[PDB]
């Protein structure tokens, strides 16, 4: 399962494509097929033994489903796992929307469907993603839609980081999430809220209170009073997908749907959902 040596042994080392709490990623080329791929270096914590690596890397494996972006094999090398994965050509919604400007709304229907069928499945094998934002959802060649991955839950490399990065950059967690340090804790149904900014984020090229300093969207999303979010433009968009804003961004988690019970909302669940929207999409790149 884990390669004890140099992942170079194996591909060519390609140009760095970004970093964040999650590792360094860089473009690669499989020695022997020829294929594309995206190799991540993991830092390790020098305290979690070749066994809880080994259970980490086990659930890396076994935790897959057509929407998250499929993991291929791993090397130890020099206190460091370095992570295969499925190369995602187009790069995450951010990068693509920072060219192309605001999705349409079928685009947006598209991409809600994609990420909603990877989170029913994190969410049936007990995880929490805790991360979705357009950064974190990546594009492809073909314009499959794909989670970068499961989300913060990996008991490996920079957990902590990872964990309470969003106290730095709120703006896509849920109010219960936001209620950090506070007893009340949370459930997968936070994803669900993140999804519903996303769709907004998507639509208007930022998410909701974006320019609002991160400690005073904390202190706001915790107020008695607070609002959920809404589209800006009431006009530029259907009453489905106000709705489908309405309910996502539902304030009481004990009220807000699954990502199941999502799937069958008008929005998503309406005909004519498919890849080529997001080929359209892709074709504005090149203008
Ligand atoms: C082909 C390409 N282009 N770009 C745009 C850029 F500007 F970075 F170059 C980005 C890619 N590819 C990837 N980039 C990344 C991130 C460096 C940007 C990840 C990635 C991996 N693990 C976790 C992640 C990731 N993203 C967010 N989280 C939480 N994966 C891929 C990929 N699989 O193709």
């Amino acid at each position: 399962d884990i390669f004890n040596r140099d992942p170079r042994d194996h591909y060519d080392l390609l140009q760095r494509l970004g970093g964040g709490t999650y590792g360094e990623v860089f473009k690669a080329r499989d020695k022997v097929s020829g294929d594309l791929v995206a190799l991540k270096m993991v830092k390790m914590e020098p305290d979690d033994d070749v066994s809880t690596l080994q259970k980490e890397i086990l659930i890396l494996k076994t935790c897959r489903h057509a929407n998250i972006v499929a993991y291929h094999g791993s090397y130890l090398w020099l206190q460091k796992l370095w992570i295969c994965m499925e190369f995602c050509g187009a790069g995450s919604l951010q990068d693509i929307y920072q060219v192309t400007g605001s999705l349409s709304e079928l685009q947006i229907s598209y991409v809600c469907r994609e990420v909603l069928q990877g989170l029913a499945y994190l969410h049936s094998q007990k995880k929490i993603h805790r991360d979705i934002k357009g950064a974190n959802i990546l594009i492809n060649d073909a314009g499959e839609v794909r989670l970068a991955d499961f989300g913060i839950s990996a008991q490996i490399g920079a957990e902590l980081a990872r964990r309470l990065e969003f106290i730095g950059t709120p703006y896509w967690m849920a109010p219960e999430v936001a209620a950090v340090a506070l007893k009340g804790g949370y459930n997968e149904l936070c994803d669900i809220w993140s999804l519903g900014i996303t769709a907004i984020e998507l639509a208007e090229l930022q998410p909701p209170l974006f320019d609002v300093h991160p400690l005073r969207v904390l202190f706001l999303m915790t107020k008695s009073g607070y609002q959920p979010p809404r589209l800006k433009e009431k006009g530029k968009w259907s009453a489905a997908f106000h709705n489908f804003i309405k309910v996502t961004l539902t304030k009481s988690p004990k009220k807000r749907p699954s990502a199941t019970k999502m799937l069958s909302h008008q929005l998503v669940s309406q005909p004519g959902l498919n890849r080529g929207l997001i080929l359209d999409l892709l074709d504005k790149l090149k203008n």
